């Protein structure tokens, strides 16, 4: 129960491009499509008929938090890019938690998509997914935004097989109940708890490994820092081309400043991608099946 009459009119006029009126939105509360600690995600219907994903944000319980929440909406909507999950808007209710309106992702998270045995990806498709992720991250890094939780489970896939870097802003949550994401963290971040775009480049190398293994868990077989400092990295996936594994190794350079930028990753990966024609099918590794 948020006292909405208290909201500042001048601020209301400023948040207008992010505000979705309650009469324009239908939330199917009986249809759970996502679950996180900060709220459930439901099938939604937005008018002027558009399919959407609606998150009920449990953190916002008072009018004093609404102004800041609406500003997080402005910042998040300005992160508009073909390869980044784009906020459609926010729905402020007089009864119940505020609603975060996101585009519906037909194929869900990228990790479950690649893991699904009814899908037949080629080396080109998987590299294409990595390239799209690199493109969304190039945009985010250009805005000085540090993801800190880049992984295949945190990227989404739409009806056109377009990858959207997600899990940020108002949509930030732990959507994988099995889970901090140490196996995706750079050596310096595990040690100093500090994150940068260079540490997102390390996570991206791990995401490339997830793509090539079709969603295998990284490091299957517990202190990751000590494991890495023995002089170890993830093995080359069976279907991973040599130049892409060389790119992975560059992403995991011990010196953060020596890691490629996301601009260099888009460039290098676009070249590798271009050499493929979609004739090499990527299969699941027998030693990775059911490992969780
Ligand atoms: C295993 N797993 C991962 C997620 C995930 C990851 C990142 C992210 N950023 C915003 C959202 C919420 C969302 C957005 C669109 C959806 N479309 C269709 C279906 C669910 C949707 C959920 N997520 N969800 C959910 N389950
Ligand atoms: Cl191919």
């Amino acid at each position: 129960h948020i006292d909405l009459s208290a909201l500042n009119p001048e601020l209301v006029q400023a948040v207008q491009h992010v505000v979705i009126g309650p009469s324009s939105l239908i939330v199917h509360f009986n249809e759970v499509i996502g679950r996180g600690h900060f709220g459930c995600v439901y099938h939604g219907t937005l008018l002027d008929k558009i399919h959407c994903a609606v998150k009920s944000l449990n953190r916002i319980t008072d009018i004093g938090e609404v102004s800041q929440f609406l500003t997080e909406g402005i910042i998040m909507k300005d992160f508009s890019h073909p390869n980044v999950l784009s906020l459609l808007g926010i729905c402020l209710r007089s009864e119940g938690s505020p609603l975060v309106v996101l585009p519906y992702m037909k194929h869900g998270d990228l990790r479950n998509f690649i893991r699904n045995e009814t899908h037949n990806p080629t080396v080109k498709d998987l590299i294409g997914f990595g390239l799209q992720v690199a493109k969304g991250m190039k945009f985010l890094a250009s805005k000085k935004f540090v993801h800190r939780d880049l992984a295949a489970r945190n990227c989404m896939l739409d009806e056109k097989f377009t990858v959207k870097v997600a899990d940020f802003g108002l949509a930030r949550d732990m959507y994988d109940k099995e889970f901090l994401p140490v196996k995706w963290m750079a050596l310096e971040s595990l040690q100093t708890q500090k994150f940068t775009t260079k540490s997102d480049v390390w996570s991206f190398g791990v995401l490339l490994w997830e793509l090539m293994t079709r969603g295998a868990p990284p490091y299957p077989d517990f202190d990751i820092t000590v494991y890495l400092l023995q002089g170890r990295r993830l093995l080359q996936p069976e279907y991973c081309p040599d130049p892409l594994y060389e790119v992975m190794l560059k992403c995991w350079h011990p010196k953060a400043e020596m890691r490629p930028s996301f601009s260099e990753l888009v460039s290098r990966i676009s070249a590798i991608f271009s050499t493929f024609i979609g004739e090499h099918y990527v299969h699941v590794n027998a030693t990775y099946v059911n490992v969780k």
